[PDB]
């Protein structure tokens, strides 16, 4: 987005420095060109001269204002897309009650009781457990009192910008780019799940091409489905962006709120104001206040979702100012937030959609380097989403979701400290997909030292989980 002012106040916003994240005896062995990010400016594996707050906040040089013929254009696209996913998921968007958007809904995971409250409770020594219940689902008296100034729509806030202590390639890492997430205060994440939770529930239980939504799919279970998809189109495309919720701009996310977000489609009046409030945020950063037009936070409980519907907008706005006739059912797609891959019978032209995208601010590169551009003819078998590639499993004829080695081993060379036993039995379930060979290799320096489930146990938990009635079949 654009920085358009910058202030220094009294109260300092402390951040999370020194990493959590400490290196497995799997490091030893893979040697992985990853390390966790850089928390503070005195790490002394930073390239020199490097200074860590202009490089986090480094990537806010847009908020690209759009034309009149082109945000008209978006109009029409987000109105389009809005139609086909309210006639998918129906109008039943009442507001949560207040105890449902706390303990979640079917579909919707109950709010977290001890992930960092925001502000100004972090200032105020003030915990999450204190400001609500979360086991009976009741508010204290400021959370109460802040859900009424939102009702009348003046409610103000400020997010509390994080460190992401997370693996990075080293080469990131030396570069400075940390990535930061944004923390809203806890009442504005009660407040958006009531306004918009009922709506969330609804997309992750109908994830998939139609709606061109993956949140909520489970990928073990879901890539059959996802792939069988694909594998009928000419043409697959993975597309990746730069920067992706940062370049929203104010323009593109405003009349996403207005054309998605209606009473008509059963939401109240309030769901589009709040998400709104996302457009326009102030930053607190140690001593400084940044003011940041456009963008979309990380903190919003739907960030996700948000994300992903303007994927789908973005994707029918370039085909539609490029071509004549462009509809729904001209293409297919899916999408996790900025992730994506598109297929279509027609043979496209992506590589001169790119002015089309940069109209948004957006900037759209093929995954697969620079391979002159974007090409036709690529499959699905060749395309990577959610950092899992399409391959089949010769044995059901499914196909599952084969991880890179390179990222198995880079995920497994870390953990927090005292979590490692809890962590290896997560990804053995990613990757069980690599085959026997590469499965045993991954884990052998855990061997004697951690339980490791067999390879077996996990095939045959997948079977059953992709298709019941193939492991049922199996014992003819
Ligand atoms: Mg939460
Ligand atoms: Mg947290």
């Amino acid at each position: 987005g654009l920085i358009v002012d910058t202030r220094d106040v009294e109260e300092r916003v402390h951040v999370m420095r020194k990493t959590k994240l400490a290196p497995t005896v799997a490091h030893g062995v893979f040697n992985p060109e990853f390390g966790p990010a850089a928390l503070s400016n005195k790490d002394s594996r930073l390239n020199e001269g490097v200074v860590l707050d202009e490089v986090i906040f480094s990537k806010h040089k847009g908020d690209t204002k759009m034309s009149a013929e082109d945000k008209a254009l978006f109009r029409r696209c987000a109105a389009d897309y809005a139609s086909r996913l309210h006639s998918v998921l129906g109008t039943a968007n009442a507001p949560l009650s207040i105890y449902e958007a706390i303990k979640g809904v079917d579909g919707l995971d109950a709010m977290e009781p001890d992930t960092a409250p925001g502000l100004p409770w972090a200032l105020q020594g003030k915990r999450r457990g204190a400001l609500i219940d979360f086991e009976n689902g009741t508010v204290g008296p400021e959370v109460e009192a802040a859900l009424k100034l939102m009702e009348k729509r003046e409610y103000k806030f400020a997010c509390q910008t994080f460190l992401k202590d997370e693996i990075r390639p080293m080469e990131k890492v030396r570069a400075g780019k940390t990535r930061i997430v944004d923390v809203l205060p806890v009442e504005h994440i009660l407040y958006t799940r009531m306004m918009i939770g009922r709506f969330c529930a609804q997309m992750h239980s109908n994830n998939g091409p139609q709606i061109g939504s993956a949140v909520g799919c489970n990928p073990d279970v879901d890539w059959q489905r996802f792939g069988t998809h694909f594998a009928q189109y000419r043409n697959v495309w993975d597309v990746d962006y730069s920067a992706f919720d940062a370049n929203h701009c104010s323009d593109a996310m405003n009349i996403m709120f207005e054309e998605v977000f209606r009473t008509e489609f059963g939401f109240h009046p309030n769901a589009e104001w709040i998400l709104k409030t996302l457009v326009n945020t102030e930053h607190a950063y140690e001593n400084k206040r940044i003011t940041v037009e456009g963008g979309m936070p990380s903190g919003c409980s739907a960030t996700s979702i948000i994300n992903t519907i303007l994927n789908n907008i973005y994707v029918l706005y370039a085909l539609r100012r490029h071509y004549e006739g462009v509809e729904l059912d001209t293409y297919t797609m899916i999408s996790y937030g900025d992730d994506i891959v598109v297929a279509s019978d027609y043979d496209l032209d992506f590589e001169a959609l790119k002015p089309h995208f940069k109209s948004l601010g957006q900037t759209i590169t093929p995954a697969d380097k620079s391979d002159k551009g974007f090409v036709l003819g690529h499959s699905i078998t060749d395309v990577t989403f959610l950092k899992r590639h399409f391959h089949m499993d010769y044995g059901t004829g499914f196909y599952k979701p084969v991880m890179a080695s390179k990222t198995l081993e880079a995920i497994l060379s870390f953990a927090r400290r005292g979590t490692i036993q809890e962590k290896l039995i997560s990804v053995a379930g990613l990757a069980v997909h690599s085959g026997p060979d590469e499965y045993r290799r991954l884990f052998e320096p855990f061997q004697g030292l951690f339980e490791i489930p067999s390879y077996r146990s996990l095939y045959l938990r997948w079977v059953n989980a992709v298709c019941g009635d193939a492991a049922a079949a199996e014992h003819h």
